[PDB]
RNA sequence: GAGCUCAUUUCUUUGUUUGCGCGCCAUGGGCGCGCUCUAACGGGUGUAAGUCCCGAACAUGCCCAGGUAGUGGGAAAUGUAUAGCCGAACAGCAAGGGUGUCUACUGUGAGGUGGAAUCUGAAGGAAGCUGUAAGCGAAUCUCUGGUCCGACGGACAGAAAUCGCAUAUAAGGCUAGGCUUCUGAUAAGCUGGCAAAGAACAGUGAAGUCUAAUAACUAAGCAGAGUAAAUGCGGCGGAUAUAUGGAGAGAAAGAGCGUGCACCUUAAGCGUGGAGGUCUCACAGAGGUUAGCCUAGUAACAACGAACUGUGAGAAGUCAGCCGAGCCCAUAGUAGUGAAGAAGUCUCUGUAAUGGGGAUGGAGCGAAGGGGCGAACAAUCAAUAAUGUCUCGUAUUGCAGAAAUGACAACAUCUGCCGUAACCAAUCGGGUAAAAGGUGGUCAAAUCAAGCGAGACGGAAAGGAAUUGAUUGAACCGCCGUAUACGGAACCGUACGUACGGUGGUGUGAGAGGUCGGAAUUUCUCAAUUAAGAGAAAUUCUUCCUACUCG
């Protein structure tokens, strides 16, 4: 019980807190917020911890109330550190320093390496499905404390950032019977895909696992998505594959239900009637174009880069003509982007028919790319080829 | 640049002048009555032709094709070509109105007046004027197409308000494509990538009806992609003088002018009125200074400061539903209205609500804008002995790990085809725990048992199952009924048009735009490539507005 002081050991709880509070967390059923646990960590602070070194505490109904999300981050933060020496390497999720696009990688890898049957892995429902005492004993093979089985009880059948490690924990006997039998994979948290070699040893390994997952573990494989696939028909963390014509070389993409994703937002960004700036329309925009390549910056986007360029510039011409309102300022405002006076009064009495309009000639010259660039629109091949070519 | 394609309406609104009361007047409408006309101009049928019928010159539309245009012909359709109506999102004139600006006069001043410049002269009364393009142009009756209406409300609650279904990780429409299967005329309307409504232009186009004439020359289905300030489809009922597209009857009315009517009505016309507040001046008081000079500053409040309050004479000047029944102030019980008849009373009959007649009555009824009090409405807030548990022992059970010895060499797990094939990855026949194999022995545990719990048994801790009073509703979006006007019949609008009555919704922020007025910069023109200047054009800032978009 000597880890019980370094899981209560007050820098660790600062240093909790500190992370809470740059979480930015929510509220509960009870309704404590994140800003108020400094003087109750002040008035109540030796109470948890005698309640916490006593085994008596107390739980809640979710998002979970910010003490106990804040303890949990307190266990969880030394947690770690003694479970990250028995993960496997192709563990991906919630751990330090290993995000999505090393699973990715790490799947192209065993991709090119001759591996080339995927056995899809969906895993039913995870944390309503594994059975609490199998796990705690689990987690009682290496660790002298068990206060765990309090939060692990009364928040189920009543997360934070102590659910996603247990989670790890809890797979981490699946990785390890997977370099037992020898077959490669990459795992985000309850995300896991197997490469083999052929069809039939892909159909032999899926009944296996799922006879291990099944029995051995004590969770359900979902048999509706679990599918054996090709590195052409997989959707795995947002990432679809496919075959490129070089040598034997398999590459990622972003898979078209992820670049719906991204077309819905930025439609929704650039609507014509919504009532903020276009400098705001922009800004935001910029912000969700910032925040979708970097994440499938492995990859190749050159001409989806290409036409998502084209389609928000087509969307932001739309929304600047909408938000000029009138045939007065439509034509004063393309008179002074370079159009001749003529023109410009012949297409801005043209002023609905917007889409049409912003389609071409006297709008798609004068609100140019240069225009829009100069505007403070970043563009998407230009910062897919600036963050990765 | 969007995706070889690709070149667009030189337009107006929903959004910013005015919006009060009372009175007058039609140049508007209603009912009469007269006088003229009415089918290119002629004929016929006839008692009666505006109606019914027949007659042909040539200009456009369309066809005849002759890549397109020009000569020569031909089938429908239209015009010249009905009396006459109307006047464009067409011009011109325009009485008037606004201006913190420039200038002359005037007043002690608040201000006023006349000019100059500029905006405007409007969808609600100079019932503005003039000239048009285009459009229209005959009672009734039947059939039919299109459109619109049967509120609003993302179409729920509500409400006096047509039904049903669908509709935002978007119905639906539309735009540009892709793949398969494959004779025209009239022309309301529909659509043109979507806030929705109209106009322009273009393409199409329902229902009937008409026409199948002549001569040649020089589209549907299918999946997707893109695009929305949301409605779409069907049933039922109604409207339809933009004199709605037509078809059939129909000897049927239509138009202009004049004139009557204690006939009716209208918001920018004409008279008149103007409080409450806001300023200006002069007197008195209240004071800084020793009755003599000053009385404001702080948008405003609060609060300092001598700077406050009356009286009189003046000046500009109102005027929009948002939650308001009623009362109070002052113009004011005055203007106005009423004896061709009020208030009050009775009686009859309507609406969801506002009402409308009839009898009696013998004289009252009665404004404007602004502010205050405020019943009420909507929202938010405040005052007003069981079970389960607490802690001790007893019997346990969930899940690790270690393993005396048995039973089978059979269970797991991982690479994953065979033949034809002169060589096929089901490119060919099958099959996907297919061949051929590699690796770990597998299971049961007699016993032993960590750590965390979990319900049971027993004895001692216990506990208990309406009103009043405040604050907010700043500012708006509409919609419907009746009366009444208009743009542009419907739709959409004119501050929800306005007046009264009824009914839902948004919530004090940001953005975008418009802008009477002012200031500045550039590009010109002007002289002569002088003028701080005059005529401008463009842009920016400022003042004002939030009806618009999103929350
Ligand atoms: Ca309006
Ligand atoms: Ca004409
Ligand atoms: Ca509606
Ligand atoms: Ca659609
Ligand atoms: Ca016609
Ligand atoms: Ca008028
Ligand atoms: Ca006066
Ligand atoms: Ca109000
Ligand atoms: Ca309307
Ligand atoms: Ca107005
Ligand atoms: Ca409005
Ligand atoms: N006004
Ligand atoms: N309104």
């Amino acid at each position: 019980s000597n880890l019980m002081e370094q899981i209560l050991s007050s820098d660790n709880l600062n240093r909790a807190y500190l992370q809470v509070v740059r979480n930015k967390g929510a509220e509960g059923v009870d309704g404590m917020k994140y800003t108020e646990l400094k003087e109750h960590l002040a008035k109540n602070g030796e109470t948890i911890k005698g309640q916490l070194r006593t085994r008596k505490y107390k739980p809640q109904p979710g998002v979970p109330t910010v003490t106990d999300r804040f303890i949990q981050q307190a266990i969880a933060q030394v947690l770690t550190p003694i479970y990250e020496e028995q993960f496997h390497d192709h563990s991906y999720g919630f751990r330090p320093n290993r995000c999505a696009q090393q699973a990715i990688l790490t799947a192209l890898n065993i991709m090119n390496d001759g591996n080339d049957w995927i056995v899809d892995i969906d895993l039913e429902k995870f944390f309503d499905t594994v059975n609490h005492d199998k796990l705690m004993t689990l987690i009682g093979r290496t660790i002298k404390d068990g206060d765990v089985i309090s939060i692990v009880r009364k928040y189920l059948v009543s997360g934070g950032n102590l659910s996603p490690l247990l989670a790890n924990i809890m797979l981490n006997e699946l990785d390890k019977e997977m370099e037992k039998r020898g077959l490669n994979f990459v795992r985000y948290a309850d995300d896991c895909i197997i490469m083999v070699g052929s069809e039939m040893s892909a159909n032999r390994v899926m009944r296996n696992i799922s006879r291990f997952i099944e029995e051995k573990l004590g969770l359900k494989v979902n048999m509706t998505k679990s599918k054996v696939d090709r590195p052409s028909g997989l959707k795995y963390l947002g990432f679809g594959f496919y075959f490129d014509p070089r040598a034997h070389q398999f590459k990622a993409k972003p898979h078209a239900k992820s670049v719906a994703k991204f077309k819905k937002r930025m439609k929704e960004l650039t609507c014509r009637s919504w009532g903020v700036s276009n400098s705001y329309k922009v800004e935001k925009l910029n912000q969700l174009i910032r925040g979708w390549i970097n994440y499938f910056k492995i990859g190749s986007m050159k001409t989806l880069c290409k036409e998502l360029d084209s389609r928000i510039r087509y969307r932001l011409r739309m929304c600047i003509w909408k938000q000029w309102k009138t045939p007065q300022n439509q034509e004063k405002n393309l008179v002074k982007l370079g159009i001749d006076r003529n023109t410009a009064r012949r297409v801005a009495y043209t002023g609905k028919r917007i889409a049409y309009v912003c389609n071409k000639g006297a709008v798609n010259v004068a609100i140019s790319n240069k225009r829009l660039a100069s505007f403070g629109l970043i563009s998407m091949l230009d910062y897919y080829i600036e963050k990765c070519v």
